[PDB]
DNA sequence: CTGGGGTCCTAGGACCC
DNA sequence: GGGTCCTAGGACCC
């Protein structure tokens, strides 16, 4: 049919959660993310920080090259988890149709709703203004009759506000769209389609599905329906978690085993203890390493194995360290394990 | 000067048709 | 010629 969807996003998350706990940083430049001693990267930042140029996924090392009085903050979950505890509760109040994406985003579908005479647009500005009431935090929503426009919408407005596409409204969004905002379009691919000169949706309309499946195979079918609007995919409140990692990337290389099986000494703890808040019983369908070496390239060890054991990683990452590192340093030791189907 | 937590997709070989 | 599991890797997202 013609669903109704609303992406709500909080606007810079992490950071608006130090600034109302500690009203100092509310206007002098912050980020969360690793310290450049420990090639950190920042994960968000505040408005005021934005300014110098700082965004996510930015090395902390640029980050202070653009903003030197950036003061730089390590994180704290729970206060990021709790304020997303209480967010998923107050969509709980509209609607079961949730789906979380990470802590600060949910898709909702509200096409059967009649909380506000069944109008999205007064529903999306509701839950902004309880989560604010409650929270002492902003949210941005995206009204849409699919979930990519949805989501699109709500970093149309960005800070504290909200932006709808009717299905009428569409069609002309989609024309000047360029494809690297659909979600999924990343880096690779939008320099990628824009060599063969497709930089808006418009211009995917025009082109042919057959040789899209051939340059692309599935990735241009996801493609050609968005460059359409066209997006089935459902508000899906069930998905599960599927997998558990710890990694870790340590301030100056590593060149000896001996350094590495100290550092699997200590993330296997952490592997134990999260692993036990999902499955009491450590049982589990594979169990694996990960190393990253100093060319980057990074590889991963894992087998179909029973239950979190210790001694099984640290002989697996004793093979990969063996038959596999060509004698280069490595930045990155992690631990994974894959949870059973359930 | 490049995190840490994940998801989904691809592809070859193995196994069992 | 199948499906499906197993494994390794890559793009992508917050
Ligand atoms: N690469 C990344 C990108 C995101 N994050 C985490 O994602 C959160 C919100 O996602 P987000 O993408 O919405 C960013 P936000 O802070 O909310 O900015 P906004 O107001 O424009 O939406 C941040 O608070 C970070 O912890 C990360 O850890 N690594
Ligand atoms: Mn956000
Ligand atoms: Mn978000």
């Amino acid at each position: 049919g013609s669903r109704k969807i609303i992406h709500v996003d909080m606007d810079c998350f992490a950071a608006a959660v130090e600034m109302r706990d500690n009203p100092a940083l509310r206007d002098i430049p912050i980020a969360i993310g690793g310290s450049r001693e420990r090639r950190g990267v920042i994960s968000c930042a505040n408005y005021p920080a934005r300014k110098f140029g700082v965004r996510s996924a930015m090395p902390t090392g640029m980050a202070l090259k653009l903003c030197p009085h950036l003061t730089l903050l390590p994180g704290r979950f729970d206060a990021y988890k709790e304020a997303s505890n209480h967010i998923r509760e107050i969509f709980s109040r509209y609607t079961s149709r949730i789906e979380p994406l990470s802590l600060d985003e949910a898709y909702l579908d509200v096409t059967d709703s009649v909380h506000c005479h069944g109008s999205a647009t007064l529903i999306a500005q509701e839950i902004r203004q309880t989560i604010f009431n409650e929270l002492q935090l902003t949210a941005s929503a995206g009204v849409a009759p699919v979930k990519f426009l949805a989501k699109i919408a709500s970093d149309m407005n960005k800070p504290n506000g909200q932006f709808v596409i009717t299905p009428a409204e569409v069609p002309a969004f989609l024309q000047t769209l360029p494809l690297a905002k659909i979600p999924g379009v990343g880096k690779v691919s939008a320099a990628k389609l824009e060599a063969m000169g497709l930089r808006t949706c418009g211009d995917v309309q025009k082109c042919d599905l057959v040789m899209l499946l051939k340059r692309f195979g599935k990735f241009g079918r996801i493609l050609w329906e968005r460059s359409q609007g066209i997006d089935e995919r459902d508000v899906n409140s069930e998905r599960l978690r599927k997998s558990v990692g710890v990694e870790r990337t340590m301030a100056e290389d590593i060149h000896h085993w001996s350094e590495c099986e100290a550092i699997i000494e200590r993330l296997y703890p952490e592997l134990e203890r999260r692993l036990a808040k999902v499955k009491p019983d450590l049982l589990i369908a594979r169990q694996g390493v990960k190393l990253k070496f100093d060319d980057f390239q990074q590889t991963t060890q894992e087998h179909v194995w029973p239950r979190l054991n210790k001694a099984d990683l640290i002989a697996t990452a004793r093979k990969t360290w063996d038959e596999r590192r060509g004698g280069r340093g490595v930045r990155l030791v992690g631990l994974h394990v894959t949870l059973l189907d359930p």
